[PDB]
């Protein structure tokens, strides 16, 4: 079947697509050089994790150098960040004394988290948003088993610290692991509403994660169907705003860690083709993962999710995100598709406006094949994984070679 994609909204890249970042695992110079590259994309947005039990590693001993530091760079800088705290301090933790994963358990007490984010959001002025713990349906991050009475408590003890220190600053929920599913087979996000939280009027986000950039396996590409259904659920309970704040592939050779081995080439298909759904769907903002490598305090899978190397160059997703980027330029309105005739099976097609009125269009399809474009006399294709830019002409008509990889064609 075809996916045809129309956004419900313009798109402005700089307020739309932000980065995770891993700033306090670098030297300053070395993170002003990756925000050099994250600047020269022609964005500003970043999500960093805070891991309290490094933050604060006795009962009010603090840690707080590194990232005072950091948070006067990022304001010079003039990003726009969004902080998560996750975790438990080892004074505060529900784990048993002998888990090796002390930190992986929530706090004992809701209310003495939610003052740390209240300490952080006054130390912080110039943070945008603040967001309360991270994917809490998944086992790696709030054991022994998901909780929603317990994150919900989490989450409203922390909402209200939060809008005591600013009334008017976005409280960020936690970021659901893939669409909210726990293992006992509720949603966290189900869950979530049957206790009412959508009246703490918290920003909604969830990270779903898929093997392929459409879905997990070639037969069911159902990621645009399953986010539509997540979407319209979430704004049907009145949250203010839905984010995506991790999606992403790492490009690592293996051994074979639930992702599939896919390397810098496939890294930089699938990030554009997600793209190029996440984009046209009803997110108010994505955050990609991530923006550098990282080094072996990461696992050998985590390592190699960044845009960057570990130098802070490019890597080919980088240099493909930024050709997608120059074609698209800063800013896109809601189009439809050019006018097809044999458009393969299992194509992807999405229409734009550029801010020069000129039409973008979108696609791919696993099966390549080519297309009939019988409107058009002239076009531009743009593949931007290789740089390959081609003029398209007929007196009657156009055809148009189709990749399982996206390329962009640009027509009037
Ligand atoms: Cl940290
Ligand atoms: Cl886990
Ligand atoms: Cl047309
Ligand atoms: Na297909």
């Amino acid at each position: 079947e075809i996916q045809v994609l129309k956004a419900p909204r313009a798109v402005v890249w700089k307020d739309f697509l932000g980065v995770n970042a891993q700033f306090l695992w670098f030297s300053p110079e070395r993170y002003n050089k990756q925000i050099d590259r994250l600047q020269d994309l022609g964005l500003e947005w970043v999500r960093l994790d805070l891991h309290w039990d490094r933050l604060e590693t006795a009962e009010d001993q603090y840690q707080l150098a590194s990232l005072d530091q950091l948070v006067k760079d990022l304001e010079a800088r003039q990003l726009k960040s969004v902080f998560y705290l996750v975790g438990s301090a080892r004074f505060i933790t529900t784990a048993p004394f002998y888990s090796p994963f002390q930190d992986q358990y929530p706090p004992r007490d809701p209310e003495v988290f939610a003052r740390r984010m209240a300490m952080l959001s006054q130390r912080y002025p110039s943070v945008a948003a603040w967001q309360v713990w991270n994917e809490p349906n998944l086992i790696g991050f709030w054991r022994p088993k998901a909780d929603p009475e317990g994150y919900a408590k989490l989450l409203q003890a922390s909402t209200i610290a939060l809008r005591m220190v600013d009334p008017e600053k976005p409280v960020v929920s936690a970021g659901m692991a893939f669409f909210s599913e726990m293992p006992d087979g509720r949603t966290m996000f189900d869950a979530l509403g049957h206790l009412g939280v959508e009246s703490l009027g918290t920003i909604a986000t969830y990270h779903p994660y898929t093997q392929l950039p459409e879905g997990n396996y070639p037969w069911n590409l159902d990621f645009v169907s399953h986010a539509n259904q997540i979407n319209r659920a979430l704004r049907n309970a009145g949250v203010p705003a839905i984010w995506s704040t991790e999606w992403g592939w790492s490009a690592y050779k293996g051994p074979k860690e639930l992702q599939d081995i896919i390397g810098v080439e496939g890294q930089a298909d699938y990030v554009l083709r997600r793209l190029a759904l996440m984009s046209a769907l009803d997110y108010d903002r994505i955050f990609l993962f991530t923006l550098s490598d990282l080094d072996q305090r990461a696992s050998v899978r985590d390592r190699d999710y960044g845009l960057l190397d570990l130098d802070a160059n490019p890597k080919p997703v980088y240099l493909a995100l930024q050709r997608f980027l120059k074609v698209t330029g800063p800013k896109l309105r809601p189009a439809d598709p050019p006018v097809t005739e044999d458009l393969p099976d299992g194509s992807f097609s999405i229409g734009w406006t550029r801010e020069d009125g000129r039409n973008v269009w979108l696609f791919w399809s696993a099966r390549g094949g080519n297309v009939r474009l019988p409107k058009l006399k002239e076009a531009t294709l743009h593949d931007p994984l290789s740089g390959k830019v081609t003029p398209l002409s007929g007196s009657d008509g156009l055809e148009v070679p189709v990749k399982s990889s996206l390329q962009m064609l640009v027509w009037e």
